[PDB]
């Protein structure tokens, strides 16, 4: 399991 | 631009 | 860019 | 067992 | 330096 | 409730 | 409660 | 210098 926090330039 | 935050279960 | 933590089995 | 800790620049 | 995640029950 | 997050400079 | 993270100078 | 990684239970 991996959790994620940032930023995506598109859906 | 948007922020994202959560889980993957695997790369 | 995405901040990453977790874990993972085996490389 | 291995855990991480870092960025990614991309999911 | 700390950061913080979770939930207060009242601002 | 509130969800809280951010950085605190010391205990 | 909330999930803390960060570093102390000295104990 | 030490790195802390856990929770509290209030701010
Ligand atoms: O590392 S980043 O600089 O890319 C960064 C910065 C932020 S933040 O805006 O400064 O805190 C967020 C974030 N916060 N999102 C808000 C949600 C509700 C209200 C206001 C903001 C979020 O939910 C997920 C990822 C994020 C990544
Ligand atoms: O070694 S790195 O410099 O690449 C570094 C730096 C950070 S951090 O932003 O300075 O603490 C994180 C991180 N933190 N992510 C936040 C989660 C919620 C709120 C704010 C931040 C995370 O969850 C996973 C990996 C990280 C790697
Ligand atoms: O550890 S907790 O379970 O207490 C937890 C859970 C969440 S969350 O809702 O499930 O992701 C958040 C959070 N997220 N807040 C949103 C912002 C914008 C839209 C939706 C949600 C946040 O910004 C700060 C702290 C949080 C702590
Ligand atoms: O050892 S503990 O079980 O007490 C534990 C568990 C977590 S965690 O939620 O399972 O990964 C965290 C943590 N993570 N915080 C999130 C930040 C942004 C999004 C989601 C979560 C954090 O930033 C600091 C300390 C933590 C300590």
């Amino acid at each position: 399991k991996v959790k994620v926090w940032g930023s995506i330039k598109r859906l």
